[PDB]
RNA sequence: GGCUUAUCAAGAGAGGUGGAGGGACUGGCCCGAUGAAACCCGGCAACCACUAGUCUAGCGUCAGCUUCGGCUGACGCUAGGCUAGUGGUGCCAAUUCCUGCAGCGGAAACGUUGAAAGAUGAGCCA
């Protein structure tokens, strides 16, 4: 849902600031789009499951950056609340 | 901050940190959360100073040679070039990323000349 993200208060930006938010229990919930490599989106899912925060799923990582005001599109959203 | 001058069609880490914009302006078109700027490390390059080493020439002192006018050598100094380090910068996507005023070749794509406007160094003035 990009509406979740559209509208969410604060957010995080991008796998490396979003896993450096994860590792603080900052997030209340990750959005990580599938079209991204995987190997930058697991990163976030385990360390998003193992903590047993929600992880969401998107199909594309240029709309998730659409979602964001970002204009280049997003691997993975942490957000912030 | 400004003036003079030189240069700008090559080269340079899938880096660390960092977090949202960058490529002067201009109209574009590029680059960016698969991570912009800035900072650091690392690299490119060789513009200024210095330090050597190297080569060249004139010159000198000694030394051989002399087909006897003159060559050759070491060494020293002066002068110059090259390279290598220091220190000072600069630079590390896209020709100065493209256009900006005026032309050139071509069928077009594309290539190209000079400016304009920038950028960097050096020397002055502030
Ligand atoms: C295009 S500008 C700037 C070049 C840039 N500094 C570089 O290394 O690519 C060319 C001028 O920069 C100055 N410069 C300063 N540092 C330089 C360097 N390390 N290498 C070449 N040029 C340099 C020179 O006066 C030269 O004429
Ligand atoms: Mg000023
Ligand atoms: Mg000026
Ligand atoms: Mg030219
Ligand atoms: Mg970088
Ligand atoms: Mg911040
Ligand atoms: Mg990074
Ligand atoms: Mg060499
Ligand atoms: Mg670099
Ligand atoms: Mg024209
Ligand atoms: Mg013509
Ligand atoms: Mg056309
Ligand atoms: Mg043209
Ligand atoms: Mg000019």
């Amino acid at each position: 849902s990009y509406d979740k993200v559209s509208q969410a208060k604060s957010i995080i930006i991008g796998t490396k600031q979003t896993v450096k938010a994860l590792k603080r229990g900052s997030v209340k919930e990750v959005v990580v789009a599938k079209d991204a490599d995987p190997i930058l989106t697991s990163s976030v899912v385990s360390l998003a499951e193992d903590q047993g925060i929600s992880v969401s799923m998107v199909e594309s990582m240029k709309k998730l950056g659409k979602a964001c005001g970002i204009e280049v599109g997003a691997a993975a959203v942490a957000i912030i609340l």
